[PDB]
């Protein structure tokens, strides 16, 4: 080795300013820790090297300091600290480490087998890069030790630390619990440093840029034989080295990426130039299927990226404010051993950007303050659509001769759901921008199909355009693939549990994405019908392009692992059926593939909408149940897509305490009256019926004087709904009755039957717990309504379409997820509520005779009241389970109505404890708002 490598001709280096400037903290920290000088883990990334291209992290439930605030607070994660071979810290016990000795154990083995992975896995040397990467990691190890890491060990190594603290309490008795643990990194540096560096050549040494002309070297296999540890990144505050760490992986990967894509492209040589979308551009009138398999991926993980830093340039500002300007308590409980760049400037981001623009390998195209058009984030000049140059029609008679509606979603930039606009704000603008309506003469004869443009809304510069309609056809496909996987990539994080505040964006979002999947089924529908005369497509326009769709979007889904075992099972499904038109070259494949897409693409957008409803979004605040039972159901949703299958749970009907007085007239006929599949029949049956039930109940009370209110109608089917839900999963109240005994005695049989029968879920270990579950099959049952409640609600919704309606057209209420007991209690009070205005009525209606009323009007009234009492009484008792829990970090630290409480208390004040009295520690919280 011995070779120089690796750029960084420039310097500002901000790795090495932040370096420099840590030494006079360092300075600080060893002399006072020296007062109190007394006192396979790589299994889990074993196959992972350092520099794949991936991004950052930015996941709120991995890393902690990310407000759940909208559009700030970022603190992403270098793909670095991921990997960290920290299983052997993971197993640490309280019991088992002791001494200070024990923890250095752990440590410095860690440290070791760290060492030898980080420098094993690199293709590099001969420059500084592979010691700064163990500097890096000798920071994130300190961070850990210490309890300063963004990224239940924790816990564990702060009760080694106090127990420390508290066995030896001289000298340490004079020192805060962070104070201890400082110390304790601080006084053994060096050890575990040594530890870190044990793999190393003799060639490497660390380096520091002090000055453009001031350079100072570590000794022999970078310090691991000196008498000090040759960096002071531990000390510099762990964002700010992530922001560090961020741009070189930010860096480096564009410009991998960035080589690869104008490979796919554009060359001189042959004269290869290839658009955005896959098209060949001025060409004679295949190969730039390769252009649109590469930009697709580039461009998404610069948005992604786009949206890392500019979340972690707005967390920048907000440290700043907390340290720099220091006001009141400014979040006191945190050790960052002071700002201090305050005296160096470093109070804007824009400065430190600057700073950080010099970075290992953005140091030589890259210039991070530039947020212009065209700057750092813009993608590849060859990731554009060619303007008709590179380096411009007449019906068949009556043959087929139709206009299809079309949403033409562009080519712009990242972000679909701000792209289309005025598409995702209203039906008023469909007749806008992104609109286009063709006229297609497709003849099934001749091959003279044309298609021309009514009206341009976004091509009104141009020329008319007039377009083969095979080619339209291609086009409409082409897209209809690319938007499905800008779509379905963008919402993952509307999918996947946005914790609990950020409802009104992936509201809007999951909406306009279901309006447009809606609009795309009709376009499709619309195309169809030029063939459905036949349904025998001339080969022409069938498959041939749909066929090659494999040559894109199966090539990109390996890279985007993202979907994991949900994009494994679309690529099967589709894969089977392309596979069928490879293996014949005619026969009904075309259609298949497309409606297996649909399929899929449908399904993701009743998940979206299903997990941001209009109920859960904003109207200390008081938070609703609304808004926890979104929560609940969010978590449904992940434990679902981790334990099993919605394909292989979902059917289809086509082929197969004082009860409620609601309650007592449910119909548990429907039995009376593929196993998944029969199954959803009976449900949907029972769900209709009582549907229709509730209808006519209320239906001779439909005579609009004093029968106005809406609500009564609305709120039946909703609890009916959750009543059936629970009935289905079989957690309910409701013993000792014959209709329900058979109901639970049937529901019992049918899922012992899917779990033997039917497919996939016939062998799972995830699933081998319902033998011995309480009530038996539990988890088959929950995840099978997990993957059937929304057929059930459309069922109910139908059978009352042309009745009363029930709050929003769409979505599907939380109710069944909101604990039957708390459901009770709100119908029971609602009911009273009823009940005793018809007594007070008829009282104020009815001067002895009213005195006598009123006698009779107070038994009513007290019975209402006292079965309240009674109920109520019981609220409290959870409640105050929901604190006991809650005082001790919860539960584990009407169990699930605690569960619920507990969740709903911190909310709205309450803190997960090792009197903050709150709008739900009463029962009477239903009442104010």
């Amino acid at each position: 080795f011995s070779k120089i490598v690796v750029g960084n001709e420039t310097h500002k280096s901000a790795r090495n300013v932040l370096e420099g400037f840590a030494k006079d903290i360092k300075g600080k920290a060893s002399i006072d820790a020296e007062k109190h000088a007394y006192s396979h883990p790589c299994a889990r990334s074993m196959n992972k090297n350092l520099f794949n291209l991936e991004g950052a992290v930015c996941t709120n439930s991995k890393i902690k300091g990310n407000e759940e605030k909208i559009n700030g607070a970022g603190a992403c994660a270098p793909y670095r600290r991921r990997h960290i071979c920290d299983l052997n810290l993971e197993h640490i016990d309280v019991h088992n480490v002791q001494n200070i000795h024990d923890l250095l154990g752990n440590v410095l083995v860690t440290a070791k087998y760290e060492g030898e992975s980080i420098v094993e896995k690199h293709p590099n040397r001969g420059s500084s890069e592979v010691c700064t990467a163990l500097a890096r990691s000798f920071a994130d190890i300190g961070d850990i030790i210490r309890g300063k890491d963004l990224y239940k060990l924790e816990a564990r190594l702060k009760t080694i630390f106090q127990n420390i603290k508290n066995k030896n309490k001289s000298p340490l008795d004079k020192l805060s619990l962070e104070q201890v643990r400082e110390y304790w990194w601080a006084l053994n540096r060096e050890d575990v440093w040594k530890a870190l560096t044990c793999f190393a050549d003799g060639s490497e040494e660390y380096f520091i840029q002090s000055s453009d002309k001031e350079h100072s070297f570590s000794s022999e296999y970078c310090g691991h034989e000196q008498g000090n540890v040759p960096t002071n990144l531990d000390y510099v505050p762990q964002f700010l080295r992530w922001f560090d760490e961020w741009a070189d992986d930010f860096c480096r990967i564009k410009k991998i990426k960035l080589e690869n894509v104008k490979n796919a492209c554009r060359d001189e040589k042959k004269r290869k130039y290839c658009s955005l979308n896959g098209f060949d551009c001025t060409q004679t009138i295949n190969e730039c299927t390769g252009c649109l398999v590469k930009c697709n991926p580039y461009e998404i993980w610069l948005g992604n990226q786009r949206e890392a830093f500019r979340k972690q340039k707005e967390k920048y500002e907000n440290e700043i404010k907390t340290y720099v300007h220091d006001t009141g308590i400014s979040n006191s409980n945190i050790n960052n051993e002071y700002y201090i760049l305050k005296n160096n400037n470093y109070e804007t981001a824009n400065e430190f950007i600057k700073l950080l623009n010099e970075g290992r390998y953005c140091n030589k195209d890259i210039d991070f303050t530039n947020t212009n058009e065209k700057g750092t984030f813009y993608r590849s000049d060859y990731c554009q659509v060619c303007p008709d140059c590179g380096v411009d029609y007449e019906p068949p008679g009556d043959a087929k001769n139709t206009e299809i509606n079309v949403i033409n979603s562009g080519d712009k930039e990242g972000y679909i759901f701000e792209k289309l606009s005025e598409f995702c704000t209203n039906e008023n603008n469909e007749n806008g921008k992104n609109y286009e309506q063709w006229k297609c003469y497709y003849d099934n004869k001749k091959n003279n199909n044309k298609c021309k443009m009514e009206i341009n809304i976004a091509n009104s510069k141009l020329k008319n355009k007039i377009t083969s309609f095979d080619e339209f056809f291609d086009f409409w496909v082409r897209k209809l693939l690319i938007d499905t996987i800008k779509w379905e990539t963008e919402l993952t994080y509307c999918i996947n549990n946005t914790d609990v505040t950020d409802c009104n964006k992936c509201n809007k979002n999951c909406v306009c994405f279901d309006k447009w999947v809606k609009q795309k089924e009709d376009e499709w529908t619309n195309i169809m019908k030029l063939f459905t005369n036949k349904h025998d497509i001339p080969k022409k326009y069938y498959l041939n392009i749909n066929d090659l769709f494999d040559s894109f979007f199966f090539q990109v889904i390996y890279k985007f692992n993202e979907g994991e075992a949900k994009w494994n099972e679309l690529k099967e499904n589709l894969k089977k059926q392309i596979a069928s038109s490879k293996a014949n070259n005619g026969t009904k494949d075309s259609e298949a593939a497309i409606k297996v897409l649909f399929n899929h693409i449908k399904e993701i957008a009743t998940i979206c909408k299903d997990n941001n409803t209009n109920e859960g979004c904003d109207p200390d605040k008081v938070i609703s149940v609304k808004q926890i039972a979104q929560y609940y159901k969010r978590i449904a949703h992940k434990q679902l897509n981790e334990r099993g299958s919605r394909s292989a749970l979902k059917g289809d009907a086509s082929k197969g305490v004082f009860l409620p007085p609601r309650r007592q007239h449910m119909c548990t006929s429907n039995l009376e009256h593929l196993a998944i599949h029969s199954l959803l029949g009976d449900v949907l049956l029972a769900a209709k019926e009582q549907a229709n039930f509730i209808k006519n109940k209320y239906k001779r009370q439909k005579a609009s004087n004093g029968f106005k209110d809406k609500g009564t109608i609305c709120r039946a089917i909703r609890y009916s709904y959750a009543d059936l839900g629970d009935i289905i999963k079989g957690t309910d109240l409701w013993e000792a009755n014959p209709g329900e005994k058979n109901t639970q005695r049937r529901l019992k049989t049918v899922f012992g039957i899917i779990k033997k029968n039917m497919p996939g879920i016939k062998d799972n270990q995830k699933y081998k717990d319902d033998e011995k579950n309480n009530p038996p099959y539990k988890l088959l049952r929950e995840d099978w309504w997990e993957a059937n409640r929304d057929q059930v609600w459309q069922a109910m919704k139908c059978a009352m379409k042309n009745g009363i309606t029930c709050g929003s057209s769409d979505h599907t209420p939380l109710d069944d997820y909101i604990p039957q007991k708390l459901r009770w209690l709100t119908e029971w009070a609602e009911w009273y509520c009823k009940a005793q205005s018809k007594e007070y009525e008829k009282l104020k209606e009815k001067c002895e005779k009213c005195k006598a009323a009123c006698k009779k009007y107070g038994k009513n009234i007290k019975t209402w009241e006292d079965q309240w009492k009674v109920i109520s009484s019981k609220y409290k008792e959870l409640y105050k389970q929901a604190e006991i829990y809650a005082g001790n970090g919860g539960p584990g630290y009407d169990k699930p109505v605690v569960d619920f409480l507990y969740n709903l208390y911190l909310q709205n004040g309450g803190k997960k404890g090792p009197t903050p009295s709150t709008v739900y520690s009463t029962p009477e919280g239903y009442i104010h708002q």
